[PDB]
């Protein structure tokens, strides 16, 4: 399953795209990537959708 991610950082900005078999494991990718990317703000998930957001 495709999963998207939007990034409003104050330091990284942009969009980000993962397969995951859901979201429990979707979301935990994507802020890895976030957290790896030493991104650190808000986090919300929609499901209708297949999108996540952070913005710091």
């Amino acid at each position: 399953m495709q999963y998207k991610l939007i990034l409003n950082g104050k330091t990284l900005k942009g969009e980000t795209t993962t397969e995951a078999v859901d979201a429990a494991t979707a979301e935990k990718v994507f802020k890895q990537y976030a957290n790896d990317n030493g991104v650190d703000g808000e986090w919300t998930y929609d499901d209708a959708t297949k999108t996540f957001t952070v913005t710091e």
